[PDB]
């Protein structure tokens, strides 16, 4: 049910704000650098099954996986930021690097500058489709 | 060498998450720590299982897929002692995506402070040592 | 215009989703003919409700994000009839990586010859006339 | 499972190998080759669920789709015709288009000439990886 997946995502989603909250109020330390890192890789996870879950709900079972999901889901307007959205499965391909913090830094920089606002509005798009 | 030169960004890997761990011996961890954790744990787990895949490409064996595969020819070969917990790390990183229920990544945490934190730091040595003796 | 367009080569799939419908009445199918008549549901569904969705944007609406949006808007707006047989479709669709067991397949065969069939037909007459 | 999803790609792949046989033997009918090619859907769409999973097993869990998946295995040695198994992606891209026989031709074809063996190669590999 994509509407369970979208419920978790919300539930993830909650969690990373809190942690975006955080890092505006003060720096963030190393670990907890590492731990908006992780939060982000879970949300994004939920964030592109949720894509899968509507498209199979709608009868496309043709998506296997997160860009196949991204591309149909800017196709058919359930995102807009196509670009920020691919670069979320860059970023999430570069997690292993983060014990370097040059790579933390720039992670943590992108979910904070685009990738929370993009994650909000796909929360709000797919309320409003149910 | 190449497992050697990977056995160094281990060597830093595993430093980071070690203070994360001695801090956590130390007090509670917030959510958001524990998560931090656990990245940690991946990105050091990742290393560990490389060096292994890269120290066996180098003793002639090809036959290493993935993180399983080098952590059973590891337990084979005495490279690791544990072979239980080194099948318990991979569940872990299998549960990455499920850390935003919070019994799932205090699970995970638990078993970082009992069990693998020792492991890396053993397997660290064990290969320190490989370097200079079998 | 891009929906006529679809609409005939909706056309031309339906007709070869009939021949293997009006087949099937004749005799059994082989296993492997019952896998062809599944894909020819494969590739006369996409297409009937590409139409639909194709249609509606011609009349201005650009919120129909797949086959069960279009399915309801055509329902809603009288293109089809048979609001729940299309929506069974959808199920069937779902389904067609499991033919390799044979209780799937047979059901989705089933559902095509019993009801897909027919409701093709109804909705190629229907949007014909809007041609 | 990676095994029973494998169990599943065995018995898959014995109907597609049923069909590819009596190919061998005349000429398929029109229906005929629409059923080879969906028994080539779902015997495509097993064999990449079998690498995802198997890498699953591995401990990788950052594979989403059919192409990771067969990035992976090339990578990894489980096939040794990369560029067949990405051309399976593309025919399977085309499926909706086998109400042109030119296309359903071209499919048939492929599956005839290339996927067969492929298949029965990674079945053989995985296989023997037990
Ligand atoms: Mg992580
Ligand atoms: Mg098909």
């Amino acid at each position: 049910r994509w509407q369970q997946r979208l419920n978790n995502y919300a539930r993830a989603l909650q969690q990373l704000s809190l942690a975006v909250n955080l890092a505006q109020t003060r720096p963030l330390s190393d670990l907890e650098k590492q731990g908006l890192i992780q939060a982000f890789e879970f949300t994004h996870e939920l964030a592109w099954n949720v894509m899968k879950d509507y498209f199979f709900f709608q009868g496309n079972s043709a998506i296997t996986g997160s860009r196949d999901a991204t591309r149909e889901s800017f196709n058919k307007g359930l995102i807009k930021e196509g670009e920020i959205w691919m670069e979320m499965i860059k970023s999430r391909n570069q997690t292993s690097h983060t014990y370097n913090q040059s790579v933390a830094d720039e992670i943590v920089k992108n979910i904070i500058n685009f990738y929370h606002t993009s994650f909000q509005a796909f929360l709000e798009k797919m309320q409003g489709l149910k």
